[PDB]
C-alpha cells in the first residue's frame, strides 16, 4: 500500500496517482503516517456516497479514524466542535452559526465585501510598485478574507492587522513549531477576551449572537463559544488566501481567458466555479470511519476502518467533467456538483461567502489593475510544498 498523502505531481498539479487509481483501482488501500491502512476513494460518485452515507462517522475518537499526522492524533483529544460531529449533534451546533452564512445573509454582506476589496486594492495602488514587485499575497490575498471573517466574528477594526499576521504565522511553512503554537495561543487568548466582553455588552457579530442566544441560556458555555469562533476563523482562511493567489497565477497561465475576463467582468462567477473545481485547495477534509461494514464499489469496507474521499480526484473525474485537466471557464457543466466545498451535511458552511469573496475579487481586480502581471516567470512561482494542499506562498506582481 502506497504512503498517503500523495505528493502533487508539480507545483499546480494534483498527485499523479489519482488518475491511475480512477482508471484501474478506484477504491484502494493506502498507508498512513502511523502505519495504519485506510481506504482511498477517488471517483466522483463514490466521494458523494462517502460524504452522505449514514453508516460512516466523523467522530474522531472512534477506532480507525484516519488521522494524517501526529498533531491530528492529539488534536482528536480536544472537545469537539460541529466539524467533528455526526447527526444529530452536528446540525444542533452548526445551526447556531449557520444564519450568517446563508445565501440571503451573504447577499446582504455584498456591499461590505466589495468595500473591503476596493479599500485594499486602493491601498495597494497607493503603495505602488515603483521600487520593485509587491507580494500580492501579503498585500491583498491575505487581508481580504482575514479582514472579513475577523469583522464578522466581531474583531474591532484596529486589531485586524495584528491578528491577521498572527493567523498567517500559524500556517506559514517556515514557522517553527514554537512560533506557530505561540501564534495559535495568541488567537485563542484574544477570542476568550472578546467572548467575555460580548457576554457583557453584545454587539452585532457572530460572537455576540453565540453569547446571547446560546451561552447565556446555557446551551453551550463560553469556552465552547471560543472554540466555535476559532473554528470559523482557521477552517477556511488559509484556503481563501490560496484560492485568490491561485486564480491570479492560473489567469497568468491562460492569457486568452484573462482577456475574456478583462472584456467581460461578469464572467467572474463562471471563472470562480472552474477555479474551485480545477484547484481543489482543501483536498483532505472528507474523512470517515465505518460504523458498520459498508460496500463501496467492489470493495467491502469493514467496521472501524478509515476512509479518505478525495474531492480533488473527484473534481478531475473523466466520467463527470469532460476534459477535466483543462482549465476552461467556458466549460459546460454537468448535472453533478463539483466538490471543491465538499458534499452532504458537512458541506462547507461558508461556500456562499467564499464564492462571493472570490467573485468580488475577480470581477474587480483587473478593472482596478488592467496591467497586473506576475513579476517572476510562471515556472518560478513559489507553490506550497508538494506534500501539502495546493497553494501559493508568495506572488510578486507589478501593475
Ligand atoms: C475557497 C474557500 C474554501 C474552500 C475550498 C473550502 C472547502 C471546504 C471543504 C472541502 C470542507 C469539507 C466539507 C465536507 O466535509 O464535505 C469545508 C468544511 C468547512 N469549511 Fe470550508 N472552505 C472554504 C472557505 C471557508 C471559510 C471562509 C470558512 C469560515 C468562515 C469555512 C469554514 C468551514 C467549516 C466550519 C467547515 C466544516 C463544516 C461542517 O463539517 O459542517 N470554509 N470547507
Amino acid at each position: 500500500a502506497p504512503s498517503f498523502p500523495f505528493s502533487r505531481a508539480s507545483g499546480p498539479e494534483p498527485p499523479a496517482e489519482f488518475a491511475k487509481l480512477r482508471a484501474t483501482n478506484p477504491v484502494s488501500q493506502v498507508k498512513l503516517f502511523d502505519g495504519s491502512l485506510a481506504w482511498l476513494v477517488t471517483k466522483h460518485k463514490d466521494v458523494c456516497f462517502v460524504a452522505t452515507s449514514e453508516k460512516l462517522s466523523k467522530v474522531r475518537t472512534r477506532q480507525g479514524f484516519p488521522e494524517l499526522s501526529a498533531s491530528g492524533k492529539q488534536a482528536a483529544k480536544a472537545k469537539p466542535t460541529f466539524v467533528d460531529m455526526d447527526p444529530p449533534e452536528h446540525m444542533h451546533q452548526r445551526s447556531m452559526v449557520e444564519p450568517t452564512f446563508t445565501p440571503e445573509a451573504v447577499k446582504n454582506l455584498q456591499p461590505y465585501i466589495q468595500r473591503t476589496v476596493d479599500d485594499l486594492l486602493e491601498q495597494m495602488k497607493q503603495k505602488g510598485c515603483a521600487n520593485g514587485p509587491v507580494d500580492l499575497v501579503k498585500e491583498f490575498a491575505l487581508p481580504v478574507p482575514s479582514y472579513i471573517i475577523y469583522t464578522l466574528l466581531g474583531v474591532p477594526f484596529n486589531d485586524l492587522e495584528y491578528l491577521t499576521q498572527q493567523n498567517a504565522i500559524r500556517t506559514n511553512g517556515s514557522s517553527t513549531a514554537r512560533e506557530a503554537s505561540a501564534a495559535n495561543q495568541e488567537l485563542l487568548d484574544y477570542l476568550a477576551i472578546l467572548v467575555e466582553q460580548r457576554l457583557v455588552e453584545p454587539k452585532d457579530d457572530i460572537i455576540s449572537k453565540l453569547c446571547t442566544e446560546q451561552v447565556k441560556p446555557g446551551n453551550i458555555d463560553k469556552s465552547d463559544a471560543v472554540q466555535i469562533a476559532f473554528l470559523l476563523l482557521v477552517a477556511g482562511n488559509a484556503t481563501m488566501v490560496n484560492m485568490i493567489a491561485l486564480g491570479v497565477a492560473t489567469l497568468a497561465q491562460h492569457p486568452d481567458q484573462l482577456a475574456q475576463l478583462k472584456a467581460n467582468p461578469s464572467l467572474a462567477p463562471q471563472f470562480v466555479e472552474e477555479l474551485c473545481r480545477y484547484h481543489t485547495a482543501s483536498a483532505l477534509a472528507i474523512k470517515r470511519t465505518a460504523k458498520e461494514d459498508v460496500m463501496i464499489g467492489d470493495k467491502l469496507v469493514r467496521a472501524n476502518e478509515g476512509i479518505i474521499a478525495s474531492n480533488q480526484s473527484a473534481n478531475r473525474d473523466e466520467e463527470v467533467f469532460e476534459n477535466p485537466d483543462e482549465f476552461n471557464m467556458n466549460r459546460k457543466w454537468p448535472p453533478q456538483d463539483p466538490l471543491g466545498f465538499g458534499f452532504g451535511d458537512h458541506r462547507c458552511i461558508a461556500e456562499h461567502l467564499a464564492k462571493a469573496e472570490l467573485t468580488t475579487v475577480f470581477s474587480t481586480l483587473y478593472q482596478k489593475f488592467p496591467d497586473l502581471k506576475v513579476a517572476v516567470p510562471l515556472g518560478k512561482i513559489n507553490y506550497t510544498p508538494l506534500n501539502r494542499d495546493v497553494g501559493i506562498v508568495d506572488l510578486p506582481v507589478i501593475f
